[PDB]
Parts: structure tokens; sequence; C-alpha cells
């Protein structure tokens, strides 16, 4: 069964500034977080600069000084379906995130393939014969410790076998992430994964990731860079 | 100027779930995230056990299979004033928390010398001198780029000087920050601003950190340990 | 083409301790460098406790007291061949290990299947399968960026497929490492890569690894245990 | 007592190929490592380009090209004493660094105030007068647990007071650090500590380390920068 990338954003941080502060700012959330992380470090809660006194603005000179150590305060959790173990294996070498893999059917079929009926079902017959060697394999071996023979039968399961993971990083890490992930040069897998997740990011912050540009490729595919 | 310490929890997770997931749970936030990985995990939205069907219960059973990996998805920050720069020190050894310090007079006293009228005279008196000399240096530098002066007359400055700082963490990083510092093996500063720590997570996420016990010492210092 | 695993160990801390330091022991290389970073935090190069005096007992003592942060100045690196994809999908999820993987046919069996020629058969069978689809499908694509078809093309391949990586980490991420795989819980295989790690380990370092117990089970695969 | 920086590396990587590879380099240990680590990611262990062909070239190429993750392979430890408490609060900030500090009379003068002579007797008079502070209160103490009224009594001594550290990172950390530190922006005495890290190990690894350009500055302090 061929199934879709699912990208959902399930968590983000609550900022409530502690009472004894006299600072306010125009925004909720994760954005105003980092913003009293700035103010916090040179005492800057009153706003003597007329420039950069709105959290925008402030968000704004924070990246080009290039403190972005102020993201790491803002979190953000993603839940991760229709993304094949291949990718995940490529996403998990990112070791500032923390995970939560679906423990090792549902395939998922790259794009290219997907595109083009005839290689699709060509692409669909290859996952039901690993399939059928993955049944044919487990009866045989339980038949004479029985997640012994499971785990052993799984080494026939394909690359394109769909996982789902729970993913939690600050927002340098997501940054980190995107700007790896989401160039042309990356695998276009976990390349679409990257926009997705951007774009999930872009709508919860929009100051921190509004850098970031989306743009369709030829090919239909999306993707995104910043300066 | 003498300060105490003060600890405000200023962020923590908020959580909601995809609306595609037959799961609901008898919390909010943190609590519910955390318990949220560990069913995607295993693909136990339906509860299938009558034991750990509850949130609390849920949480219980995780912390004692060790699937503590799990605590990683959910965060806390801390905003913390009325610590000293040495305490500062050995907070920022803790390599998995993100910080913000105020960038480098206000002083915070040992409460062994606090405790005592006529050695905390004595320790505000050297205070007072290590700021006459600070002083009476930046003054003599000025004279003869002057952020340069200031760092050089800082040197002069003692461990006692207030810091403060903006730090964050997930829920693991907490658990084992308070396992180190909060139990009575610890330099007293740090155990502290542990205790404090955790009975802000403990009213934050009561069964993550409820089997953390305080426990007041006979000198009216607090511990805090667990199995 | 079936392959085995092949854990080879290419490099080690080589230790010099600065000459004017009045400190010498009786070891070379990475447990004398152990030695000196726990006698540089506490001034004792003079070596104060009969007890304590010896490397191998200096070692054993940072155990018991639990300074194991000392072990991380020591370093090592192992090339890993003969390692399934889906063991190195296990192994990557260490992170504070440092690992280049070979850029993704050889297989690797899984030992349970291996001992049967009769699942063996019917194993490879499903190996040569998946890697006609693999051809016929990449020959397909490039008909009709040409990194890009065999990107697709690769979904098709097993878990089973061989991968080989070089993995760098200090002594404390290497102890972690075998603690969590080298135990009777674990999959089998990346139970057999931290086992023979271990092996490699306790030759080039015998105090900080000797700890670990290395038992052959009944079905003739390894474990390891320590206190 | 005025004590000055001293910087030695104390280790480093030892490299040995595995026998049953066929390759060769015209170097010895982490440069050999780094280059081995590269070759394997892409089975080029025959040197199919001639550009590419020697260690010095091939480590060149890796740095253009941004695979700077086999700088990770390679593993430095350096024991630094003559740093002031201050400069090691920045240093531990690092923190993918490994540190055994001394735990905590030796003082480092900023060189600023070392250049004047009627400054530094003005700096020594004020640190005669934290360590008079020092013993006075400790006294008073341990008159009326006694690990309790050292760290207490210490809360008075400046950020001068000498600390003494053992740090290790791999390639990578060691570039990162001497990138942020060692450029013109940074804090005087932890410059210093970084350009001396740095010419360490432009001598350890000349290729790794080459395209660092240490100047003299008008002051006489010391920078390093890179494109
Ligand atoms: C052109 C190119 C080709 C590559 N080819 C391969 C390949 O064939 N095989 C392969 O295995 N890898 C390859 N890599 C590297 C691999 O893609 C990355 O190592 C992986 O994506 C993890 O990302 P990261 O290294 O940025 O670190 P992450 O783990 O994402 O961490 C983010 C940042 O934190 C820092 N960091 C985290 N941990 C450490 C640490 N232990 N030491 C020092 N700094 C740390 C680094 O600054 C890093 O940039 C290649 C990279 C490039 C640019
Ligand atoms: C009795 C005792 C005495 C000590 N005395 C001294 C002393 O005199 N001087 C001194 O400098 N230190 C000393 N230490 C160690 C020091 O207290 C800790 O290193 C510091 O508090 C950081 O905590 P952590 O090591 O648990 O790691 P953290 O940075 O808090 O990380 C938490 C966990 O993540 C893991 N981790 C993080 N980074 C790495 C890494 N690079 N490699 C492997 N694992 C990693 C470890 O599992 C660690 O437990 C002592 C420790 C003990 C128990
Ligand atoms: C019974 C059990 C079942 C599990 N089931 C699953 C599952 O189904 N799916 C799944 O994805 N995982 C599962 N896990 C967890 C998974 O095996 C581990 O997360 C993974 O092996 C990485 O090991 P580690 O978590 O010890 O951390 P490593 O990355 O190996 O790091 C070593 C140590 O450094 C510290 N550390 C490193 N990074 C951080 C950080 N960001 N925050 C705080 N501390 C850090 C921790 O102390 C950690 O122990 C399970 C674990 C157990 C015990
Ligand atoms: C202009 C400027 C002003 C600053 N002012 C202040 C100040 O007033 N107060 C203050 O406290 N700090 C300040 N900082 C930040 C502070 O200097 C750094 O956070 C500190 O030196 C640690 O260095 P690092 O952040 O590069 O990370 P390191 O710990 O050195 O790690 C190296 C790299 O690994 C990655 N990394 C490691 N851990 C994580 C993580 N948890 N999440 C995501 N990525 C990670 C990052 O890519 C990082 O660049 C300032 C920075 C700048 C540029």
């Amino acid at each position: 069964e061929q199934v879709k990338l699912s990208v959902e954003l399930i968590a983000c941080s609550s900022f409530t500034p502690p009472a004894d502060v006299e600072w306010s700012t125009d925004v909720e959330g994760a954005e105003a977080l980092v913003e009293f992380a700035g103010r916090a470090c040179y005492e800057t809660f009153d706003k003597p600069n007329p420039r950069t006194a709105s959290n925008a603005a402030y968000l704004r000179h924070i990246m080009e000084v290039g403190h972005t150590a102020l993201l790491e305060h803002a979190n953000a959790t993603m839940y991760i379906r229709g993304i094949s173990r291949s990718a995940t294996h490529e996403l998990v070498r990112h070791r500032h995130f923390s995970f939560s893999q679906l423990s090792q059917s549902e395939v998922v079929v790259p794009t290219l393939i997907d595109e083009d009926p005839q290689l699709r079902e060509l692409f669909m017959h290859a996952m039901d014969e690993s399939r059928f060697a993955f049944n044919e394999l487990l009866n045989a071996l339980e038949e004479k410790r029985k997640k012994q023979a499971r785990q052993a039968a799984r080494a026939v399961l394909p690359n394109a076998t769909e996982s789902r993971i729970v993913v939690s990083g600050n927002f340098r890490t997501w940054r980190h992430f995107i700007g790896m992930r989401a160039s042309e040069h990356a695998d276009v897998e976990i390349r679409e994964v990257a926009v997705e997740c951007l774009r999930k990011l872009q709508v919860a912050a929009p100051t921190v990731f509004g850098d970031f540009e989306i743009e369709t490729l030829a090919d239909g595919s999306q993707m995104a860079t910043s300066p």
C-alpha cells in the first residue's frame, strides 16, 4: 500500500514572562521567548534602540549580527509519516534532534517513479515481491526468540518501507536541517521533507524562518535557499 | 548590593495532536507530548493495556522500562537570577542545555556566610573593596578599545558577582542536571539552584519529576534524591 | 554476494605529557591520558595515595567514584564493514559518535537465516530479485539528474544491503554504546557489532573496558554485561 | 603570584589502516585518518583523480566542498594553564569539547594591565587583598562540612584566579573554537588562548589548519582569520 508524506507540527514553545520584568512585546510564544533571551543578555528590556524595538525587527537583527544561539531556546516537534526508511536514515544523521521512530506493508514511492504509471506498477510489483519473501521467510523461521525471527525476516524489507517519526529540535537545529537538506544539491525525498517542515515553521514563526525562499523547480519539486 | 536566588519558569512545551490520530489523554502539554511520542513508537494510540492507559500511569511505565529518550521531546526554559558566576560556571558544564547569559555591583552571598551577621559584614566589605579596585583600575585605564579596558578591569571581580541566565533543555537534560546537582554530595549553591528548578518542574510536570524526593537537611538546606 | 561483519580499530589516542610535569606512569597512550586528566583535576601528579598509584588501579577508582567524564579525553575509530543498512540505522542513533558512511550487490545475511542452508538460499533468491528489480528500474528511468534515477531505484534495495562505516567516539561514548547494545535485550546484529567493538577496545585499553563480561549464549551468539 | 598562559598539546590521533585495504598516503596520523574517512565514503582508495591524489591536496578539496564532518574523526587534547577563571567560563561554553578542570594564589593579569607597571602593582595589590579576605573568612568559618567553609570563602576569589584545564575535541570543534575566538571581535584573553591552540594545531596538522591566517595586530596581540 502506497502512502504519501505527511508532516504535522505537534509541539511548540509556550512563553510567559516573569511578572517582575518591565518588558512586553507585540507577539506571543516562541518568537517572544527568543527576544526575551536576547534582551536578557544585554539588559535591554527597556527598548533603547527605536530601530530594533518591535519583535520582528529585533529577531531580524539577531540574524544579521549572527547571534543564532538565541534561537536555541525555542522548540518545535514534528510528527512525520509517509517517509521512507532511507530518508529517515538521512534525517537521524542530524545529531542535535531528538527522535522517536516507529519500531520496525505501507511503502513510499519515489516521486520520479510515482509520476510514471508504468514505472509505478513495476515498483509496486517489486514491493509485493519483498513482502511475499518476508512472510515466506518469517513462517519458515517461526516453524522452528520469536522477536528474533521477525528481526531476521525484516532484512528483506526495502528502503521504501514507510517509517513514522517524532522529531524534536530547537529553532537553530531546524534552520540547520533545512539549510542543508532544502537546497537543490540534496536527495529528493529528504529535500521534500525539509521544505514541508519549513512551510510549517514559517507559519509557526514567520520572522525566524522568513529569510528562507521556497521556489518550485521545473520538475515541480520544491527547494529553499537563504542568504 | 546583596541579591537572592530567583528561578522563574518562562517556557514550556505546548502540545496539539494531529486531528487524524484516534487518541486522547487526560492531560495537556508536555506530559501529553511525551505519551504521544511513546505511543508513536509502538502504534498504541488505541490503549490496549488497561494498566498503562492513563497519562500518569503511562509515563510511570516509560520510567521503569528506561525509555527516558521519550522525555527529550518536552522542553522547559528557566530564567535564573541571583546566581553567582561560580555557580553559573558549574551550570554551563552541562552541555545539553542552551544558555543565554548576562554579558559581564550585585552580589550573591553564600548561605553559610549569610547566616552569620558578622561574617556577612566581613564578606560585603570584601565586595565593596573589589568594586573600589575595579573602578580605580577602569578609570586608570580609560585615561589612556574601551571595551578592552572594562574587560581587563573585570579580572578583579569576585566569584560572588551576580549573574543572570536563560537556560533551556529537554526534560531528560533537566532530570540529569537535578540528579547530579540536587544530591547531598553537591556544592551548596548549585544544589539550591537544582532543587529550585526541580520544584518548578514538579509543578509543571508532576509525573515526569514526581519520583524526586525533596528533603530539608538539618542545616535547613534542601536536597533531592530518586531511585 | 554475501559478506560477514568486519570490525577494524583504525585510530586511537597517542599521549605525550608536558615535559614540565613531574609525573610518569606504567602505561602509554589512551589510558595514560585518562590518568593524566584525572590527576590534572586534583593536582595529584605526585601520587599521594599508595592504593591508586598505578594506572590500572587509578582508572579502576575513577570508575567506582563515577568520574567517567575523564574517559571522554580518549578516542577510538572503527572501520566497520559487513554491517547491514538496518544495523547502521541503529548505530547512527547514538548521537555522540561521528560517522562517515559509504554513500548509497553485497549483502548481510542475518545469522539465524545464515545457519539454515535452505533459508539462506531462500534469502539470497530474494536478494537477487531485489537486485534484478533495481536494475530493471534504473534502466527504465535513465532511458528518459541521473543521480536522481539511481536514488529513486535504490528505494527497492533491502535492509540487508551492506554498508561500510567509519565511526569515531570517545571512550565514554563507546562504553555507553556497548552497554546498551551488547546486552541480551538487544537486536542480534547490533549486539554482534557492539561485542566485536568491545573485543577490539578490551585489547586497546584493558582497564577502561575490563569490567565488561563477554559470555557466549546458548545459540552461540555473544553478549556483554557490566556492574 | 602572577602566571602566564601555557598551552601544551598532550594528545593526538594515531592512525593505522586495515591491512586489507589497497591504499597508502604521503602522511601519518590525524591527516591520514581524515583522508581515509573521505575515501571510505566514496570507495576511492584507488586514487582516480590526479588532482586530489596526495593527502594535502585531498584535504584541501574536502574543505572547499564543505565536507568538514570528515574532520570529526581526528582528535586533539590541550593542557591549558595560566588561564583565568573568566576565560575558562568562555571556553566551556563550547559544548562539543570535553573538559577536565582544576577543582576550585596564582593569578592571571590581563595583558593591558600587565603592560603598565603601575597598573600591574595596583592589580596585584587587589589580588593580595582578595586573598587576605579569603583566608580571614575561611578561618572565621572553620572556627565554627569543612569542604563547605572553603566553597563559601571562595566566593571572594577574583575572575583572575588561575585555572588549569584539560580540553579535548575533534578537529571540527577546534576549527569552530578558533574561528569564533581568534577573530578581532573576541575578548583578548580567550583570543590569545585560541591563537595559541591554533599554533599548536598548525604544527600538528598543517593542511587541516593551514587556511588560518595569524596576524600580529598593532597592540602586539595576535589574531587569526580564514575564508
Ligand atoms: C558535500 C558533502 C558530502 C557528504 N558526503 C557524506 C557521505 O558520503 N557519507 C557520510 O556519512 N556523510 C557525508 N557528509 C556529511 C553528512 O551529510 C553530515 O555529517 C550529516 O548530514 C550530519 O550533519 P552535520 O555534520 O552538519 O551535523 P549535525 O549532526 O546535523 O549537527 C549540526 C551541527 O552541530 C555541530 N556538531 C554536532 N556534533 C558534532 C561533533 N561531534 N563534533 C563537532 N561538531 C558537531 C556541527 O557544527 C554541525 O554542523 C557529506 C557532507 C557534505 C557537505
Ligand atoms: C565525583 C566526581 C568528581 C568530578 N570532578 C571533576 C573535576 O574536578 N573537574 C572537572 O572538570 N569535572 C569533574 N567531574 C565531572 C563534571 O562534574 C561533569 O563532567 C560535568 O558536570 C558535566 O556533566 P556530565 O559529564 O554528566 O555531562 P553533561 O554535559 O551534563 O551531559 C549529560 C550526559 O550526556 C552525555 N554526554 C554529553 N556530551 C558527551 C560527550 N562529548 N561524550 C560522551 N558523552 C557525552 C553523557 O552521558 C552525560 O552524562 C566530576 C564528576 C564526578 C562524578
Ligand atoms: C526499552 C527501550 C525501548 C526503546 N524503543 C525505541 C523505539 O521504539 N523507537 C525509538 O526511536 N527509540 C527507542 N528507544 C530509545 C533509543 O534506543 C535511543 O534513543 C537511541 O539508541 C539513542 O541512544 P540514547 O538515547 O542513549 O542517546 P545517545 O544519542 O546514544 O547519547 C548518549 C547519552 O547522551 C545523552 N544525550 C545525547 N543527546 C541528548 C539530548 N539531546 N538530550 C538529552 N540527553 C542527550 C543521554 O544521556 C544519552 O544517554 C528505546 C529505548 C529503550 C531503553
Ligand atoms: C555577536 C554575538 C554575541 C553573543 N552574545 C552572547 C551573550 O551576551 N551571552 C551569551 O550567553 N551568549 C552570547 N553569544 C553566543 C555564545 O557566544 C555562544 O553560544 C557560545 O560561544 C557557544 O558557541 P556556539 O553557540 O557556536 O556553540 P558550541 O557549543 O560551540 O557548538 C558548536 C556548534 O554546534 C552546534 N550546536 C551545539 N549544541 C547545539 C544545540 N543544543 N542546538 C543547536 N545547535 C547546537 C551549533 O552549530 C554550534 O555552532 C553571542 C554570540 C554572538 C555571535
